[PDB]
């Protein structure tokens, strides 16, 4: 399956260089998709305390992450008309927050496609060509 | 009359220094509002034909105006977690699309507040404090 954008720094919204390149690939994929497909960039966090940062809440942290990924997709030519962003904060974890390994799973941004039934095949086919050799 | 933001020309998404000042004023207001109130930044166009611009459709234009305004609101300190943007293209004109003057009222971005009955008063006096005798 396709990978989400993982934030290794549990308390920041910083997009490093490896992640920028990956966002760029997804951007290239997105612009090839039919125009009636929209993209919702969703933001998540673990439950690491936020005390020594600027963020008041995990929602706020996840919003910044999703917004920033969205910003980057636009940088690489995705039309703002196909885009939106959402924050789920520390709700909806992939894994429980017991260990460092599982907490990384929770520090991510996920891409959601909004598509009809016919455009779903096209997305499927386009994603297959670019991601699986 | 708390006015929308009105763009300079039919096909432009440029935010002039005039509009910057006004968006900043709006950002100050938003930051005084209760945390449970959210802000949707709505973009519109007139129905001026789009040749000789980058934009392929009015929704792309309207989406770009609204995204830009939101990006500015954040720039001036508004929590991304309280923000979203929407494009309405040339739909929902506030005025008939005849004279240039009227077409321009349609080239605009509007701010919608999402609020419960109780936070509605808190928003009223905050807005009144800022835009009335």
């Amino acid at each position: 399956g396709i990978d989400p954008f993982t934030f290794e720094n549990a308390t920041s919204d910083a997009i490093n260089q490896d992640m920028m390149l990956y966002i760029e690939r997804i951007a290239k994929i997105i612009q090839k998709l039919p125009k009636r497909v929209h993209i919702n960039v969703r933001g998540f966090t673990d439950d690491t305390p936020l005390v020594k940062t600027r963020f008041k809440s995990h929602y706020e942290l996840a919003a910044n992450r999703a917004y920033r990924v969205m910003k980057v997709l636009i940088q690489y030519g995705v039309n703002p008309n196909q885009l939106s962003f959402s924050s789920y904060g520390s709700t909806n974890p992939i894994a429980p927050n017991d260990s460092l390994e599982n907490r990384m799973k929770n520090n991510r941004v996920e891409i959601f496609f909004s598509t009809d039934a016919n455009d779903l095949s096209k997305i499927h086919s386009i994603l297959d060509n670019e991601f699986n050799p």
